[PDB]
């Protein structure tokens, strides 16, 4: 809470109003962590998926999926990310789990600093299910497809490593603030080394 103020003040000068993008699997807490980060920096926070929902005038995302499939949503995500990187500075943006699939999105996101919330699949399945093995199976299938792509991010925040360092029981005991403090630390380490 104070560490947050202090850790945000310390990163402002390397940032030069560059934007930050939170990437990760479904359920990885991108949105809550992102808002906390944004608020600490005095930055504007945007949720990619929320923006796309709202730009859909008179139809929904659900209808885009039934009628056009994943491919047409993917172009909307791309158009949304393109917009955000060319037009806004000093923003924090959480993206959907699939934003990382297309190399075009890495072109816009790499104009900024990207932060991957690496949450172990088992914890994702447990967050999702509160059945566990059924969530886990699905995430495991998705992980085999996207896994490699998250590693393209500037910084990685391991929720496993945070829980060890803090002596907590499972990643589920972590607070959004404690995760944002680690995101701050890794962003800072990345920026110190260019």
């Amino acid at each position: 809470q104070q560490i947050l103020k202090k850790k945000a003040e310390e990163v402002k000068p390397y940032l030069n109003g560059r934007s930050m993008y939170l990437v990760g699997m479904m359920g990885s807490g991108k949105t809550t962590v992102g808002k906390i980060m944004a608020r600490s920096l005095g930055y504007t926070f945007f949720d990619c998926d929320t923006l796309i929902e709202q730009a859909m005038k008179g139809t929904s995302v659900a209808e885009i999926f039934e009628h056009f499939g994943e491919s047409v949503f993917r172009e909307k995500e791309t158009e949304a990310l393109k917009k955000l990187s060319l037009m806004y500075h000093q923003v924090v943006v959480s993206t959907g789990g699939g934003a990382v699939i297309r190399p075009i999105n890495w072109k816009y996101m790499h104009k900024g600093i990207s932060i991957w919330l690496d949450v172990p699949l088992e914890a994702l399945a447990h967050r999702i299910a509160a059945t566990y093995t059924a969530a886990l199976n699905r995430l495991s299938t998705i992980w085999d497809a996207r896994g490699e792509a998250y590693t393209k991010a500037s910084a990685r925040v391991s929720l496993e490593n945070i829980t060890l360092k803090l002596g907590y029981r499972s990643v589920s005991d972590l607070t959004p603030a404690e995760i944002a403090i680690e995101a701050f630390e890794q962003v800072q380490s990345y920026l110190e080394k260019e």
